[PDB]
DNA sequence: AGCCTTTGACCAGCG
DNA sequence: TCGCTGGTCAAAGGC
């Protein structure tokens, strides 16, 4: 489970990627016309989380 | 009802 | 030409 940004998203797949021990997880924007798509992945050396976003969002985080 | 995750299949670039 | 492979599609199931 990603952490909270404040944007709502959906899970539209998920992929070991080579060289990665851990699965990497795509999400997008639920909100319709909005195209933003983040990936998220984890890594062990320093428990890290890396959130990449591709796009920027069409309309003000969600109410 | 509608929106979520899960998943293998499909896909397009490229070495 | 054709596999490998990161990214996406969509059916299935659950809440
Ligand atoms: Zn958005």
């Amino acid at each position: 489970a990603p952490a909270e940004d404040g944007y709502n998203w959906r899970k539209y797949g998920q992929k070991l990627v080579k060289g990665s021990e851990y699965p990497r997880s795509y999400y997008k924007c639920t909100n319709p016309n909005c195209q933003v798509k983040k990936k998220v992945e984890r890594s062990r050396e320093g428990h890290i989380t890396e959130i990449i976003y591709k796009g920027a969002h069409n309309h003000l985080k969600p109410l």
